[PDB]
Parts: C-alpha cells; structure tokens; sequence
C-alpha cells in the first residue's frame, strides 16, 4: 500500500547546506602570550629547568599567537598540582572541569547564533556537539539539549574525542543532515577547553611541550540549513562538495590518548610538511571538477594548528599574504583551539568582508576551501561558494 | 558562471538508504551466565560478601542470557588487580585493551560485512564507528581505515562515548550520509567492550552490580547505501523515517562517566517504567503518518538493555510473546553488547525469517520498528521498511 518513493521524496530538501548564522565564545581569562613563558614555567614550578623555559620562550615568540582565552586560571592550577606535573593522575579532576565547562562555553556560543539565527530554537532539529575536551554520558549534547531548553527529540549527534580537524567534520556531517531533510535546522556546536590537555614540561616530551604554546579555549556555533526561506534566513556560506582524507607518510604524525593523567598529545613526524606535501592534492580534487586552479582565486580558511603549517601552505602554493589573514587573525587572538578554530576563522572572514564593503561574504570571491588538519593525519576539505554582500 | 543548483543535483542520491549487508563478531570466550556468580565473586575477591553474592545472582538468574563472550578473561583479570576492585585507578590499563581490542573486534565484523555485500571495499565513501569503549587520537575509525585497507579519502564519523542507544543513532546517520551522496556506500561500524566498565561488587552500588549481570561484547557491521544495483547488491531493509528523543522525568536515569578508574554507570530512577511510559507516544510519532496503529502487525527490534524493559514494553503494548523473539534470543546468547544489540538483532531476525521460507526479512511482514535505549533518557527510532524474500 505505502510508497517508499512517495515518502522519500516528501521526506528530502532541495538545495544546499547553508551557514544562516555563526557565534563564538571563550573563557573571561585572557592570556597574554608575550609573558606566558613565565607564567607557565612558574605555575608548574619549573624554574629550575632554565634551557627548556629558554625552549619555550622561542616556541612561544615564534607562535604569532598573542593572547589565549583559559577555563584555567592560576587559583585553579593552585588547587590542582597534579595537573600541573607532565605525568600525574589527574584524568578525574579534568573531567570534572570539562565536562561542566564544555556546555556552558558551547552554550554561550549558542545563544549568540540563535539571536542572529532569528527563528524560534524550536525549529532547530538536529544538534551535533563536537569536542576532544572530555567524554560523559549522557554527552554534552544532552547537557546543550538541557541547557538551552531544545526540543527533547532534537537529533544529537555527539562527536567525542574527534581532534582538531573536526571542525571540518562537523561541517561534512551538517551538510547531510540539512540536505537529507525537508526542513531540518542543525545547530552546530564545536566546544574545546585545554583543561584536559594542559601539563607541566618535560625536556624528553618537547612534542607535549609545544602544545602548551598553542592550545587556547572557545566554543563555535552555527545554524546549518537548506533552503532558506528568502529575507527571513539569512544566508552566509553554502557548503557544496566535502571529502577527508588520511596523508601518506603520516603514521603517528599527531596521537592523542587520554589516560589517566589527562590526554597527552605525541608528534612524531613533520606536520607542516606533510600538510604541505598532500594539500595540492587535495585541492585539485575539490576544485578540478569546477574548473578553477588558480588558488589565490579562491577565499581560505585553513585550520592554524601552528603558524609552521600556514608558513609552509603559503609557500607551496605561492599564496599571496593576504590569503591567510583571517586565519592568522584568529591564530593571533585565540590560538588554536582545536575543532573550533576553522568556525571562528569562517566568522572573522564575513564580519570583515561586511565591515569593509566587499561584495560577498568569501573577501569579494564566490568560491573558497576550509581546510581542517589533525590526528591520523587527517585533512578535511569543505569547498564552500559566498554570498552576496 | 558555475550553478550549484546543477553540482547539487548531481551530486545526491536518490532512492532511501538501504542495509545492504549485516556481520557480526565476538570476543572467543563465551562466558556462561549459570556459573557467573561464582566466578565473578571470585575474581574479585569478594566470596566474603555473602547477602551481595546472593543479590547478584538474582540478578543472573532474572538476566534471561545464558552466556556473554568476553575480551576479559581470568589471566587478563588476574594481572589487573585495581580493574577487579570496584574503585581503582586503571584507565590506563583499560584504554591498553581497548583501543586495540575496539578496532580488532570491528574488523573481523567489518569483513564479514564486505564479504556478503560482494563489492570492492575501494567503493566505500563513508565510515562511521561507534563505541563507547575507549577514546584515542587518532580514533578506531583511522585504525579501522588502515587495519581493513580502505582508501585514504573514506569520509569518516567517529563516534565515541555514545552510549546504548547508539545503534540507532548510526543508523539516523547513514542513512543522511547514504541519502544525500550519490554512490555513497557506508560502512557502520558498532563494537563495544567491556573491559572499561567492568569491576567489582560494591553493596552501597547495586545499580553498578546489575550491569556486571548484563553487559557482553561484540561487535556488528553494516553496509548502507541508496540506489542499490539491482541483482549485484542485495537490499535486506529499508530505513525511511527517523527520530531520537529525550523522555520527560528522566533526568539521571542512565549516567555514565569515564574517570580515572574507568567507566561506571549510575543508575537513579526506573528505566523500564521510562520506556514503557514513553514507548507510545515514539511509536504515534513515527505509525501515525504512515497509517499504521496495530503494533502487533509490524516488526519489532529493541534494545535489550535488560529483560524488564522488554517485558514492561510486551505489557504495556499488549505485543504478542513472539514480537520480541528476535530481541531475546539476541540477549540470550549474547548479553547486552550496548550500541551492537541491535544489529545483531537486525541479523537474528533476516537469517530466520530466510532460513525459515517467510516472505520478506521482516518476519514476512512489511514494516517494522527499531529502538536504541540509553542515557538521557534517550529514545531512538527507526522506522524500517523489510524486503521480499
Ligand atoms: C613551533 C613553531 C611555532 C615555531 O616555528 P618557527 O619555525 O618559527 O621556529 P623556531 O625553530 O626558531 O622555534 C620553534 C621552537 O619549537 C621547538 N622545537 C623545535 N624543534 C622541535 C621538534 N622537532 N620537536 C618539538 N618542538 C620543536 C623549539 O623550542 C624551537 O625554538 P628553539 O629551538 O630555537 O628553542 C612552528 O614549529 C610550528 O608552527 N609548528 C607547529 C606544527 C604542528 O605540529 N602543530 C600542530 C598542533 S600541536 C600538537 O601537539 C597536537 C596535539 O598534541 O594534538
Ligand atoms: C535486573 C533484572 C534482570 C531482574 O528483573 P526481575 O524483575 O526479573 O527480578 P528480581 O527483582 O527478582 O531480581 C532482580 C535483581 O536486581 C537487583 N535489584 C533489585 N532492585 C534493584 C534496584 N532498585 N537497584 C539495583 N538493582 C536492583 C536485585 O539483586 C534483584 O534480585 P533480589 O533483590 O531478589 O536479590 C531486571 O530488573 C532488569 O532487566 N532491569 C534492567 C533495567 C536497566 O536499567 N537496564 C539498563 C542497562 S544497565 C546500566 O547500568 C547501564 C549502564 O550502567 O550504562
């Protein structure tokens, strides 16, 4: 009696995932980073060790990184050595922070997209949470749910443990959702706090180390969906083609395991060059199929894991300066935090582009690439086209 | 110049995401339930504790499973003593076995999968994992990708830390990532072990205890895709409608936290009384559009985290015994594996309905019901269509 075909082709949307709305958040603790090397060295008590403190001071001059945001301040160091130390048992103390400080930062992040969004929260009817920051269950997208007071049959999707190329991954994953249904409205939440990954040093562990040069806090969110309705949604980016790929040469080049000391990060090969090495490749299959080669042409948006990687991106291809700007801003103003990074980078670009007159979203360009970089090595690839003004 | 309308056209399936394949794998020790209490009072060092030993094999012998297969053996056990204590540091030790173990399992379930799909394992696009055993980076769908050699680019999803409901939520995410790609081909991926939950008796922690009673591993793979190749691939059901909710008056019914001393569940209201109260109005959500309200006329697949629930479930409905065959024979041989039991179940029920000359996969009847229980509360539902034959 039923027809499957009748119901599938109710049940679809018709056009592409488009970005209505992004906002950002991060803990009130400001982080200098041009005296971040004493700080650091004196909260882990590591005074002593002078050539690693020397070490750091070059990692963190050569970071271009020039404040952080932390959940942890020095009052909390204080009352948690153990995660002061490089290796001590403190798993629980930083799923504690985390747990609880991974939705209220998602949260806030939230509401701002929700405003801009417009439309009742109600409307919204799959949530993806994605955070390498802690794991619970239920997950913190229950705790966003709760939260934010969502429908309790909203669709979660709770991405745990993912690493830094998930912003990539959770754009991959909305474009489905808001594509394969009628209606749907994804809100989109990446969410990662350093409590977990924060440690003293150790001259054996200069991997670990340069970490702690880089990794700051903040959340993203967007409102993902297809087929706007006109002047009420307001439309952004449109997603239009996604692939993620695993670089050969890069066994080990970025592991991560969460212990019960915390998740401790291992590098084991030359990150930037393998970036480097395998982004041309994957730029012409995202970008051969639509004719384009010329890849100043396009607008950028690459995750910053370090400036290294930028530096040697920029060199390979014979990007002009300018391609990376809104990137190493927010490398500048935030550091690398994780999956958030590239959703951030996609707000700087269009509140600039708007700001300054330019005829789209994408810097004046209708086609762009987000990038996003991490364990496996993994890269993501989001070929996303601008909107007008 | 280039139309995203048209890339967008081109780009997306047509047809609904259909299982095209469904294999199973298990630790090799097969544990009996009959002479569990006596075991696990002793690998624990708990004979002692007389009137708890008595409680929990009130639990085993209410379980309704007549054996479990385990990664944990009594040597494994016998070297670590803090994962034997109901409160020890030992995360480590766990997270050794399981992120090997996780991965492991999946890939003999995995190639099972490919072997009856019968197609090159270079035409799957997609990937998707789940456990709630265990987190690392990168995760078990890198060490997936390399252990069973798929290509590089395979579009990956990992999920972690989920939770029992979790079956379903794989199934929800197929089928967009099958629906929406054109030629998109998933692997799904569900391996769950319990090396990271298990620990000794406590009597001030019963609701610690029952899981002890009820938890098993395996692991269960799928292939998902839209628009199967008629008489190459062999569609087994259809999924055409989805949904997860969160039910009212649940708050902390099913907590799960990972710590220090591995993942211990808590448990704090009624979960049988929750599902049986909220069962309806999921199936209402779900029947009501496609004109169906006699629960008994389609087939049903549950998850098993206990017998009560099924039993509370048959009751409130009014289901025939044998609606829930597959489901109990499925706990039965296998105890409750989390996110896997309900693709074992969906294998269960397609090789007796084909072994014993019915009509379609469905227990020769046309629609049927998928639901995935687990912190939250969260429901999830997945309305699946059977084929002939
Ligand atoms: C660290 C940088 C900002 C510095 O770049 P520069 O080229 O400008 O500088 P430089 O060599 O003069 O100084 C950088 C410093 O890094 C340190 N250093 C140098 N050699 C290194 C090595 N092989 N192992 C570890 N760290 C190294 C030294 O202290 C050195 O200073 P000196 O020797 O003079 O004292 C850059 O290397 C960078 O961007 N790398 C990032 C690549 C990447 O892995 N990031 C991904 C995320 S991190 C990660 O850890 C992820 C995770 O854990 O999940
Ligand atoms: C445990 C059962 C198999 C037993 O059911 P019965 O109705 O047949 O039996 P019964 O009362 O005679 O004995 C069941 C035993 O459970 C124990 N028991 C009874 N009261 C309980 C309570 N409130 N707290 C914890 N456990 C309890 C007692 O030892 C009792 O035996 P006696 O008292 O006579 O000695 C059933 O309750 C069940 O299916 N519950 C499962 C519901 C559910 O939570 N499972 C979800 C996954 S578990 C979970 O823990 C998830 C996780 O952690 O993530």
């Amino acid at each position: 009696m039923v027809s499957v075909s009748e119901i599938r082709k109710a049940q679809r949307a018709e056009g592409p995932a488009t970005i209505l709305a992004i906002g950002t958040a991060n803990p009130a603790n400001c982080v200098e980073q041009s005296t971040y090397p004493d700080f650091y060295f004196k909260i882990t008590n590591s005074e002593h060790k002078t050539e690693l403190k020397e070490k750091f001071q070059r990692m963190c001059d050569k970071s271009m990184i020039k404040r952080r945001y932390m959940y942890l301040t020095e009052e909390i160091l204080k009352e948690n050595p153990n995660v002061c130390e490089y290796m001590a048992p403190s798993l629980d103390a930083r799923q504690d922070m985390v747990v609880v400080e991974v939705p209220r930062l998602g949260k806030e992040a939230a509401v701002k997209a929700i405003k801009e969004w417009g439309q009742p929260k109600s409307k919204i009817t799959h949530l993806i949470v994605c955070t390498t920051s802690g794991v619970d269950m239920p997950g913190a997208d229950y705790q966003l749910t709760k939260l934010l007071g969502l429908r309790p049959y909203v669709k979660r999707y709770m991405m745990y443990q993912q690493g830094a190329f998930a912003g990539g991954t959770v754009l991959r994953l909305a474009k489905d959702l808001a594509e394969n249904n009628k209606g749907a409205r994804v809100l989109v939440v990446c969410s990662e706090v350093t409590a977990v990954t924060f440690r003293g040093p150790s001259d054996t562990h200069l991997d670990s180390l340069v970490g702690q040069a880089l990794f700051g806090d903040g959340a993203a969110a967007l409102i993902v969906g297809s087929d706007p309705v006109p002047e009420i949604e307001k439309p952004i980016f449109e997603m239009v083609w996604t692939a993620q790929t695993i670089a050969p040469d890069s066994e080990g080049a970025i592991d991560g395991h969460l212990r019960e000391a915390g998740l401790t990060f291992h590098l084991l090969k030359d990150v930037p060059g393998i970036v480097s090495k395998n982004i041309t490749k994957a730029l012409v299959e995202a970008f051969e199929p639509l004719g384009i080669s010329d890849y100043n042409s396009i607008f950028w948006i690459a995750h910053p894991g370090g400036p290294a990687i930028l530096d040697q991106v920029e060199q390979k291809l014979a990007l002009k300066p300018e391609k990376m700007n809104a990137t190493r801003e927010v490398l500048s103003e935030y550091g690398n935090m994780s999956s958030a990074c590239v959703l951030f980078i996609l707000d700087e670009m269009r509140k600039k582009s708007t700001q300054n007159g330019l005829k789209t979203t994408g810097e004046g360009l209708e086609w762009g690439v987000l990038f996003g970089f991490g364990p496996g090595l993994t890269i993501e690839t989001v070929v996303l086209r601008s909107v007008a003004i």
